[PDB]
């Protein structure tokens, strides 16, 4: 799939506003997985232990992540479809090291969706999230391949 220079510049232009807080978005977008699809959580040996919202809140670690979640997805975005450089050492660790299959990749897109919708209301309507969901499918699609290229593809 292929976007337009338009739908770029929604995604990049509510990408924007993301940035403002990258932390604190990078902890609501966590949450939101890990409250909607507590089976990803196990994933996570490091934050395997977390029982409530309220640990995960409190959880120094977890916003670590989230930042380093969020500054890599950003800066895939960024490159407008010229990802490849950028994805193969992602879906490697992904594939190989974690086995992040790609059905959980779909709930963090969700909850990205999710979390932007509620924040950003303004620059959140129908065409950005539209725009938003083509460039978070893009993203599935390629590193899918990759999986499957690096002896994954599940
Ligand atoms: C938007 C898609 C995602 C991006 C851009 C992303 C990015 C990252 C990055 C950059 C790191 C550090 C380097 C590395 O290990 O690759 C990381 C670690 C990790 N990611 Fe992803 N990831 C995403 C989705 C997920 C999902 C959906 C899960 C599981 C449900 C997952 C599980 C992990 C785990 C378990 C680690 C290592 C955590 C630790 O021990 O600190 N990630 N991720």
């Amino acid at each position: 799939m292929v976007l337009s220079e338009g739908e770029w510049q929604l995604v990049l232009h509510v990408w924007a506003k993301v940035e403002a807080d990258v932390a604190g978005h990078g902890q609501d977008i966590l949450i939101r997985l890990f409250k909607s699809h507590p089976e990803t959580l196990e994933k996570f040996d490091r934050f395997k232990h977390l029982k409530t919202e309220a640990e995960m809140k409190a959880s120094e670690d977890l916003k670590k992540v989230g930042v380093r979640v969020l500054t890599a997805l950003g800066a895939i975005l960024k490159k407008k479809g010229h990802h490849e450089a950028e994805l193969k050492p992602l879906a490697q660790s992904h594939a190989t090291k974690h086995k992040i299959p790609i059905k959980y990749l779909e709930f963090i897109s969700e909850a990205i969706i999710h979390v932007l919708h509620s924040r950003h209301p303004g620059n959140f309507g129908a065409d950005a999230q539209g725009a938003m969901n083509k460039a978070l499918e893009l993203f599935r699609k390629d590193i899918a391949a990759k999986y499957k290229e690096l002896g994954y593809q599940g």
